[PDB]
């Protein structure tokens, strides 16, 4: 059967990444990656996360499945996380949480439940995207379509377009929103901004989605979920997809979340059954191990407090490389003001490069950005920030 | 959205089990559930996977993906437990291992990638069977048919019904074998059969499937993959899904696994990438913690020895309890000659209890089995072999 099968590889995930590992050069940077490096260039273990293993290490005595919200704190923690402790939501029980596979797997969720047990039709979602989030509500057959969310003449949110775009999405449509770092040009919605969406929405009707992938990685915790939390003062329902694995380093780890909103206690707990046994008809159990070490941290004062802050820690170092980036960019000779990276949110920076520039960098200069533009800030150290731009001012 | 969304519970997972849970009864005894048990009544974790959890804790440094074949020797140390150390297949690199969910995900790995890259259009079961293994194949979109598996007068194998169902099995289809401990019979083909068998297929030309959850719960480790063995002998190809969620008490932690056998070195490294993307246009990236407990337990020869210890003790525990089950209900009069109770493999043991006689243990005595009449021969211990015995022959 298996000889006349054809060979697979081209993906940019394994792909602009073993390529780097196989590139025999020189200084070669990495900046096409979605992990966080300290200042030495490698990518530790959050000292948070070493010390909830140990507590699990000598105080487990089962290791059997709990079931899909058996881990203690896990749901409880999430929703604190979320919604903000002692918010109207958590008192009235009206949200329940779920644990799924890595990033993608709460959204494949969401989809997959939406789809079973409501008649949405449509999903709207940001273009420009990076086309991922497109395929998903595709495979259980739902319609997506676009809405327009990018950068005006002066960097800024083009927030009428924004509107003007959405006009056309219908009640009972879902509506997704980046809850913050905002891939592909890290402009996040202000709250005046957040409170006009999260007005129209409930308005017009939506059922909106959020996804929440990078929390605490723009301006902190309780900061980044401020569009989300507005958007629940006054919504009956609402869907939100989390995902643990970069805010706590458990990259290889898989840990998400899916997190349904309803609008009573008794709803919600109905319709989450349709998605518990959603997540049966799929993917089988999922990893506990992850889920049990943010649990771990989550649900103690203390440790909580310590991954408070690693997580600033990271976040800091972080802007303030963009900083470091521009200057460095302005001093060896470059034109254009790029004052704008500082205003940016999350990991990434978007200076535009062309698709051409971009390959360029990596076969003239070893330098390995995404195909789009995306460049890794937090792949930037005071070491390798220099040649970095040298490479970049000379594309230019 | 959710407001006319239907309830759902009724799933004999965590229905008879929760159900037990909840009922608030003296000595219930609970013989429903697929885990190991010590004598005392509790689910212990292997020591072994909690020395191993220790080596992890203070030796991992990053916690990154290396893809679904880049944890070192799981792929390697899965295929010597499978094909035998020194196995040609082995040299030949003919094999290729990756990770996948908790038992059924391997199952589903495999049906999703032969559909994609193979002209496969049926798929042979076992029937008796417990009907989890149609649907998977279904989802996929191949038909599925049944083979006749079960047993005669004497508690033997009807081997002749088994070939005479598999006679219209058309080359190029698929059959599915259980590697060893066959629910729901608990018998197993002899050796001699097995090569009978393994000698049909590679005449008839079926492409074999293994499924394999239960490696060592049966005679021995090596003994127990001497079916598949002689298959791999004299076939060209072959998948086989196995899965350590048993044999090393790792329940929650969901690892599985799937292994493609080709003709030769390039033709399976072809395919395979198929498969491996396969994968990752799905469930998106498998759980790590799991794959690396069993990846450091098998591939360093001190751990590799402490658990192959502890997986016999709980062998021969069981193998105990068979005896004093069937003893005890002689004793406690039942009349009806229950000597096969000991001939059979693996966990479980059919006396063939009607659907009224187990529904009768719950309510009546508070025993829980399943539905069909499998019980749980490993939560079997001296204190509730007692009562459980006057239940069933009172019942009977």
């Amino acid at each position: 059967m298996f000889e006349n099968i054809t060979a697979a590889p081209a993906d940019p995930i394994y792909g602009l990444a073993d390529l780097f590992r196989a590139d025999e050069r020189p200084g070669k940077i990495n900046l096409g990656l979605a992990l966080y490096y300290d200042e030495t260039g490698k990518i530790p273990v959050l000292t948070s996360v070493k010390k909830a293993e140990q507590y699990l290490l000598e105080n487990e005595t089962t290791k059997l499945y709990l079931g899909i919200d058996g881990i203690p704190e896990f749901g409880r923690c999430t929703q604190e996380l979320l919604f903000g402790k002692g918010s109207a939501l958590i008192n009235d029980k009206r949200a329940r949480t779920a644990q799924t596979p890595g990033g993608h797997g709460a959204l494949r969720v969401a989809a997959d439940f939406l789809a079973k047990n409501t008649s949405v039709k449509r999903v709207w979602v940001y273009n420009p995207s990076s086309n991922c989030s497109k395929s998903v509500f595709n495979s259980a057959g739902l319609e997506v379509r676009e809405y327009a969310y990018y950068d005006a003449e002066n960097h800024t949110l083009d927030f009428d377009a924004l509107i003007n775009s959405l006009n056309e999405a219908q009640a009972g449509d879902v509506v997704l929103f980046t809850g913050c770092c905002h891939n592909p040009t890290g402009i996040d919605p202000t709250l005046e901004q957040w409170q006009t969406l999260a007005q129209l929405s409930v308005e017009k009707g939506w059922l909106p989605l959020f996804t929440f992938f990078y929390q605490g990685f723009a301006r902190g915790l309780e900061e980044d979920a401020e569009g989300l939390r507005a958007f629940a003062a006054m919504h009956k329902e609402l869907i939100v997809a989390s995902s643990y694995s970069k805010n706590f380093g458990l990259y290889n780890e898989s840990v998400g979340a899916c997190t349904l909103v309803a609008a009573d206690s008794e709803t919600v707990d109905r319709a989450f059954s349709q998605m518990k046994a959603a997540i049966r008809d799929n993917y089988s159990s999922p990893p506990a191990h992850g889920a049990s070490v943010v649990a771990t941290i989550l649900s103690n004062d203390a440790l909580r407090a310590i991954w408070e802050q690693e997580l600033t820690d990271m976040r800091q170092r972080i802007q303030r490389m963009r900083q470091l980036f521009v200057n460095t960019l302005q001093e060896k000779g470059a034109n254009r003001d790029f004052s704008f990276i500082i205003k940016q949110n999350g990991m990434f920076s978007f200076s535009g490069l062309t698709k051409e520039q971009v390959l360029r960098l990596r076969e003239e200069f070893g330098v390995y950005a995404v195909a789009s533009g995306r460049v890794n800030v937090a792949g930037m150290t005071p070491d390798n920030m220099a040649p970095l731009c040298e490479a970049i001012v000379a594309v230019l």
